[PDB]
């Protein structure tokens, strides 16, 4: 009668919805699709019902009908008088990081240079950085201004995918799941600890949680922060420190999305289900913890303290805000009002 189904991208999400699934009583249970977008269809399709939708994504699901409905809220610093389920969202920033020890690479050198992004769409990972590229280049020919990327959900055979890696097989090369290597945040974010690439496009919070020891994880365990760079689109290189004084913008939260005839039951279920299994949850830790994953972001990002309501309802452009909105729509026109499926 009142039961959510997910939709879980790629096998790694779907063992934590399945866990997940398990631990609600089958108040939450799951699809599995192989890309957000294949997930979208699902929903639209009402064969799921719900999922968590970084803001590029919230662009194409909004497109198509789907409305946000609750959204990630990390550790806040203002807006203190209030319960984090109440609490405005502030917006992550998307940054451009470097090899502090790549001297000399700069906003301004980025040409034929090795990059890595979360997936092509993303926000961070995609939509600022090749929006700003496309329109200080005055050029849409996007494909051909880094030598080779890891764009996770562009072609395999191309350049945009030549530094993908796949799953431990050596499969599904620059599949936009987590299977792929250089997938999402913390896989592109890897892409340049590894010195794949020369530049990753992820957002400040990343840094931070896959440096210092905060990732025990084989590749992060001995990165350091002092080790990487900022770049400024003034040219300038900051320390990693400095993201609010050198970002590329802020990124809309990522939220979740559901049909607008089920918006309303989902929220519902929702903040039970994070009452339960939330960041100071009744059963998380001891049974099962909806915003841990190990630091690989499965369903929600990791960093998450709860889903907060949206203040007056917003359609998906107000989610979103104008400027990004056509900021998007800008860079879409290299590849204005429907949608894609
Ligand atoms: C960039 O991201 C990091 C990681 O989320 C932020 O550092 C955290 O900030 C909170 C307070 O807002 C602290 O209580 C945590 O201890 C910090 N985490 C870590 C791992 O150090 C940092 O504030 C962000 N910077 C900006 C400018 O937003
Ligand atoms: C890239 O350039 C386009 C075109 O100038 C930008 O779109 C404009 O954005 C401003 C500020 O939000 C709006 O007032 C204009 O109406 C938009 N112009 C057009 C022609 O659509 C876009 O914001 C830029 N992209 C990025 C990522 O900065
Ligand atoms: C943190 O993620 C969010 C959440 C809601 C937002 C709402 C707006 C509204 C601005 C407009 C034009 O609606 C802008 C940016 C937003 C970013
Ligand atoms: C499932 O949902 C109902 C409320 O609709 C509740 O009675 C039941 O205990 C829930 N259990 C879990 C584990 O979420
Ligand atoms: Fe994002
Ligand atoms: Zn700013
Ligand atoms: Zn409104």
């Amino acid at each position: 009668y009142t039961r959510v189904v997910w939709c879980a991208v790629g096998p790694e999400e779907q063992k934590k919805c399945q866990q997940w699934s398990q631990q609600s009583g089958q108040n939450v249970t799951c699809a599995t699709a192989s890309t957000t977008d294949d997930c979208i269809v699902l929903v639209l399709k009402g064969e799921a019902d719900a999922l968590n939708l970084d803001g590029g994504y919230i662009y194409t699901a909004g497109k198509c009908g789907l409305v946000p409905v609750l959204a990630e809220n990390r550790k806040s610093s203002k807006h203190s008088s209030l319960d984090c389920v109440l609490r405005p969202t502030e917006g992550y920033l998307a940054v451009a990081v470097v090899k502090k020890a790549n001297e000399g690479l700069t906003w301004n050198s980025l040409k034929d240079k090795k990059s890595c992004h979360t997936a092509v769409d993303r926000t961070a990972g995609w939509n600022i950085p090749m929006g700003l590229i496309v329109n200080q280049t005055g050029s849409c020919a996007f494909d051909e201004f880094f030598s080779q990327s890891c764009a996770p959900g562009a072609d395999p055979k191309s350049r945009l995918c030549a530094l993908c890696a796949g799953d431990d097989q050596g499969l599904d090369k620059c599949v936009p799941n987590s299977k792929e290597k250089y997938y999402g945040y913390t896989g592109a974010f890897r892409c340049l600890a590894e010195d794949v690439g020369d530049v990753a496009f992820v957002k400040n919070d990343t840094v931070w949680e896959n440096t210092n020891g905060e990732s025990t994880a084989d590749w992060a365990k001995n990165l350091k922060r002092e080790d990487f760079r900022l770049l400024c689109l003034d040219g300038t290189r900051k320390p990693v420190t400095e993201a609010q004084s050198c970002h590329l913008a802020v990124a809309p939260n990522h939220a979740v999305v559901s049909r607008s005839d089920r918006a309303a039951h989902v929220e519902q279920v929702l903040l039970h289900q994070q009452a339960l299994f939330g960041k100071n949850g009744k059963n998380c830790p001891d049974k099962f913890c909806l915003f841990k994953s190990e630091t690989k972001n499965l369903l929600f990002n990791d960093n998450t303290e709860c889903l907060a309501k949206l203040g007056g309802r917003p359609t998906y452009e107000e989610y979103l805000g104008t400027e990004y909105v056509t900021a998007i729509a800008n860079l879409k026109k290299c590849s204005l009002e429907a949608c894609a499926f």
